[PDB]
């Protein structure tokens, strides 16, 4: 239906994941294990919102893929001023879609524990 | 040409919970979501009138009739229980439609009682 | 052309205009003389970005129409904490459109002087 | 489903002017705009690496070949001459296209000399 009202919806997110590297000298972006990107449906070059739970800072950047199985969350360049290694962050992407689709949309979510071990749900995660 | 328009909002409501343990979202009585047209998983802007902080997150439903506004997870560092917040969502549509668009608004009194 | 790349463009703006009212007790929004809205192509209920040149604060809200000829710029509710009467602000709206249109797009702009007297260009404006 | 993707960016460039008198925008050598695919009047995000400030504004053209980055008006309170900034724009497109999208990137050395 032309002219339909378009919603901004949570597409997917990495729930509390740990920052593994923060390097002011690599390009400003967040590099993320491709397995984690797959699970959250996040694309290389997609805009992402990062909330640093440890220090309260919130910022926007874009995603790049790190090696599958590396378990890397690298907050680089200018963003290395907003997160440090060991900080717990939340990484989310948002998409737009018409209202009827938005009403049944289910975001792609991944949870983490320990050594950035990825789970599908929060069931096994410590409090 | 596509415009960004106010879809709907909850005027001044009171934060009833701020649970750091829970996921980083804002949980809202489904009745309030229904009145404001805000969807579960929809991006929302929150303006905390009590402490000045503004931030973005997404909505999830709280129990219908509960009158809950819960600012949870990492968001709980932006609002405490008792703070007054404003919660809004925005939609896009072509200019032609935007010219006659009407947002969905809910007002509150007393203990998050919706003016009905 | 389906799947065409969509740009976010300055639709229009009120260049440095003076805040006339700031009232914590009216609804959080910015109320603007309808003549000024017309000149900038800004709509009632449209999302707007406000940059407060006087104090450096930047925030987002939505526009509502004040009486034609009132010359009102009223920053109300929660936004009254980001601007005061006498502050100089810039109010802008952004629209999206395909690339080819964006390449020839001309924003709708209004300039101000004195008692929120509106001009079409900066030519007559003091420095 | 529509994605928001990096359209293009100027990597670390140096601010050559910060003129408070001028309109609140960022003026950029047209050669740099050409390389990054950024348009006059397009929304841009600026990240000032030197002082940490991040803000949004819109691009306007500066004289071709001038190598100017000018952060003007109200924006001039977010960056001084000599600061290192990153300038980016974002576009939307359907998911199918987004999956193979490639941004337009320009790198710099010395005195805002584009690596060519």
């Amino acid at each position: 239906p032309r002219g339909s009202m378009i919603r901004t919806m949570l597409q997917g997110k990495l729930h509390r994941v740990k920052v593994t590297h923060a390097d002011l000298h690599y390009e400003s972006s967040c590099a993320i294990d491709q397995d984690f990107l797959d699970a959250a449906g996040i694309l290389e070059n997609e805009a992402i919102d990062i909330w640093n739970v440890t220090n309260g800072k919130r910022f926007s950047t874009y995603a790049i893929a790190a090696e599958r199985g590396s378990r890397i969350i690298s907050v680089n360049g200018a963003a290395a001023h907003c997160a440090s290694v060991g900080d717990i962050v939340i990484i989310a992407s948002f998409v737009t879609m018409p209202d009827e689709e938005a009403r049944t949309w289910r975001p792609n979510v991944a949870y983490f524990e320990g050594d950035n071990e990825m789970k599908r749900t929060a069931k096994a995660i410590p409090v």
